[PDB]
């Protein structure tokens, strides 16, 4: 262990050392052009090829930190370019590595990425492979400077993977633009998890998400001993709370810590496991982290033994009360895979509010034995929904079902803007998709799963341009009663609608080139509109005025002379459904 460079670039290999190296140095200075850190990476690279040949030569006994620190202070335009940064480098070492992560620019001002025409891709692909690949991950990297690196550098790889298939396929497009928009939607996806799960540290304490781990863990490894689980919940919280806190070195040896640790102690965790402990250093972590929920133990009690008929439970709640409810949750996880992570914590807090009360009551034993009766419903609010939401989107398919839902929302929150709206019910749309097409023994974890994501998105938005107070009661609660809080909305009974607008339901032929995609848009916009200005409206009286539209636009595209059509034919679908409603 005589040089920590040569110990990572002999762990990693240079191809990939070089990737980290270079999103590590686009995630602190993100002002400086990509033909600079090939240059820093470069000179890294070769210094750090120096070290794997001698340990002992010049600098080899320095400390990554410091000599990512040393790297960073010799960019000369750094003052120019960054300014308060610079002075960082006026401290040794322990503090400039703080004063550089306090410094970062989470979400600067930079120009969306623009999607080049699949043929530029694929061409410049072919033409200079590397310097593509990189110059992008150079891109993503400085866009995103709290993404954990390896993470990043994983999703470059499927990037690769979809270009080496596609740019060889006769029809590019066909193949590759799915591709891309899962990966473009699997990244936000992501990039948006880590940071939910860091302000949910920060806002809700370290307790919390000690509860929200040990459902997980549980639910992934339940042949596995409650200590074990407190093991891994333990260690996994130190993890969170040193990844949030932006160090990618502590982040990184952390984590495979930890990955060491499942694997020399498989058998005692989880079967599922002996592939992902296998794969190599880098992707070690990431897989164990994704991996199958382990087949359950044929052999399984009723928790009522334990939890309710039991004596001495009072006495073992009191003797540690978070460890008892612990072994409540970590008993009821790795019974039901098949719940939300969310919907067992309301078990746990249920539970929790009963021997608060009951422990202190006459009659314990009695106050508490018709205890699970309270769980009956609980179980069965996301059940049902899933079962008639999921019933709704075999009916009408993904788009009437968006539509469905566009209504719904409209209705709920009407002062929403409307864009917002669309995105919203659009996106929930696309979760039915993926995740009706699952057993109900597999549908209430991926529903959380999306939800989350989308629910909090709905929340930023919401943060920064407040719109409804009802909204804001949500978003500022806790992340278990985040989803019922919006199944609690009801129909909003004050809301005037809006003024009408001729514009807003003018049509014109262009809507006949645009693509599915872009119709519906347009469509789908024109719905909310039409339901924020006559909101009093049936289904009925909506699915009346909803086919005459699509009738009218079907008429005047299929019509010698579009343009005037449009004019003259919606003239009448405006005034019929004016009147109509
Ligand atoms: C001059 C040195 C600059 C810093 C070097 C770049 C940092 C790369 C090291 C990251 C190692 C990641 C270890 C894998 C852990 C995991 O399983 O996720
Ligand atoms: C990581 C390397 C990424 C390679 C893909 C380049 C295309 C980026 C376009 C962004 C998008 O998908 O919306
Ligand atoms: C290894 C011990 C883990 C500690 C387990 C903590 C048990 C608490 C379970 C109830 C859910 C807590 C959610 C936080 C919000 C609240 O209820 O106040
Ligand atoms: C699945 C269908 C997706 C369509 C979006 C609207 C349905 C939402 C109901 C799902 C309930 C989520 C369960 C997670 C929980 O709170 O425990
Ligand atoms: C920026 C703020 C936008 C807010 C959009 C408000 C619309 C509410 C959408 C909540 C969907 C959650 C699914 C709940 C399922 C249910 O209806 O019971
Ligand atoms: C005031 C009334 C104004 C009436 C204008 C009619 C707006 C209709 C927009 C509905 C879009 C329905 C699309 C359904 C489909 O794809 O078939």
């Amino acid at each position: 262990h005589k040089s920590e460079v040569a110990h990572r670039f002999k762990d990693l290999g240079e191809e990939n050392f070089k990737a980290l190296v270079l999103i590590a140095f686009a995630q602190y200075l993100q002002q400086c052009p990509f033909e600079d850190h090939v240059k820093l990476v470069n000179e890294v690279t070769e210094f750090a090829k120096t070290c794997v040949a001698d340990e002992s030569a010049e600098n080899c006994d320095k400390s990554l930190h410091t000599l990512f620190g040393d790297k960073l202070c010799t960019v000369a335009t750094l003052r120019e370019t960054y300014g308060e940064m610079a002075d960082c480098c006026a401290k040794q070492e322990p503090e400039r590595n703080e004063c550089f992560l306090q410094h970062k620019d989470d979400n600067p001002n930079l120009p969306r990425l623009v999607r080049p025409e699949v043929d530029v891709m694929c061409t410049a692909f072919h033409d200079n492979e590397e310097t593509f690949l990189k110059k992008y991950l150079y891109e993503i990297a400085r866009r995103h400077p709290y993404f954990y690196a390896p993470e990043l550098l994983f999703f470059a790889k499927r990037y690769k993977a979809a270009f080496t298939e596609c740019c060889q396929a006769a029809d590019k497009a066909a193949c590759l633009l799915p591709k891309l928009d899962e990966l473009r939607d699997e990244g936000k996806a992501s990039s948006a998890k880590q940071r939910l799960k860091c302000a949910s540290l920060q806002k809700f304490g370290e307790r919390a998400f000690k509860a929200w781990a040990v459902a997980r863990l549980s639910q992934r490894f339940p042949k596995a001993e409650f200590a074990e689980v407190s093991k891994l919940v333990t260690d996994l919280t130190k993890v969170h709370t040193e990844c949030c806190h932006g160090d990618l070195l502590e982040c990184a040896d952390d984590r495979a810590d930890l990955a060491k640790y499942i694997c020399e102690n498989q058998d005692s965790i989880s079967s599922k496991l002996k592939e992902c402990c296998e794969k190599p250093l880098l992707e070690k972590s990431h897989c164990i982290a994704e991996v199958e929920n382990d087949e359950m133990p044929a052999d399984l009690p009723s928790l009522a033994a334990d939890f309710v008929e039991s004596k001495d439970v009072c006495k073992n709640y009191a003797e540690a009360k978070d460890v008892f409810l612990g072994m409540f949750l970590y008993e009821y996880a790795r019974r039901h895979p098949d719940y939300s992570v969310v919907l067992l914590l309301r078990l746990a807090k249920t539970y929790e509010t009963t021997l608060e009360k009951c422990c202190a009551a006459a009659d314990p034993h009695e106050c508490y034995a018709k205890v699970f009766d309270e769980f009956k419903p609980l179980v069965e609010e996301p059940q049902n929904l899933i079962k008639q939401n999921c019933e709704l989107f075999e009916q009408l398919g993904e788009y009437k079902f968006q539509n469905a839902l566009l209504v719904r929302y409209t209705k709920k929150v009407p002062q929403v803007s409307t864009p917002t709206l669309v995105e919203v019910s659009r996106n929930l749309g696309k979760v039915g998709s993926k995740c009706c097409k699952h057993p109900e023994a597999k549908r209430m974890p991926c529903a959380e799963d999306y939800l989350s994501v989308v629910l909090n998105q709905l929340c930023v938005l919401h943060e920064k341009t407040p719109v409804s107070d009802r909204v804001t009661k949500c978003c500022t609660e806790s992340l278990v009663n985040r989803r019922p809080c919006f199944s609690a909305l009801e129909v909003d009974e004050t809301y005037v609608p809006k003024e009408f607008n001729a514009e807003t339901f003018t049509f014109h032929a262009d809507i006949c080139t645009l693509s599915e995609k872009e119709r519906q848009i347009k469509k789908q916009t024109a719905l909310v509109e039409l339901v924020k200005h006559k909101p009093k409206a049936t289904k009925e009286q909506l699915k009346a005025v909803m086919d005459d539209f699509a009738a009218f636009v079907e008429k005047c595209c299929k019509a010698d002379d579009k343009e005037t059509c449009f004019a003259e034919e919606g003239k009448k679908l405006v005034a019929a459904s004016q009147a109509a409603l």
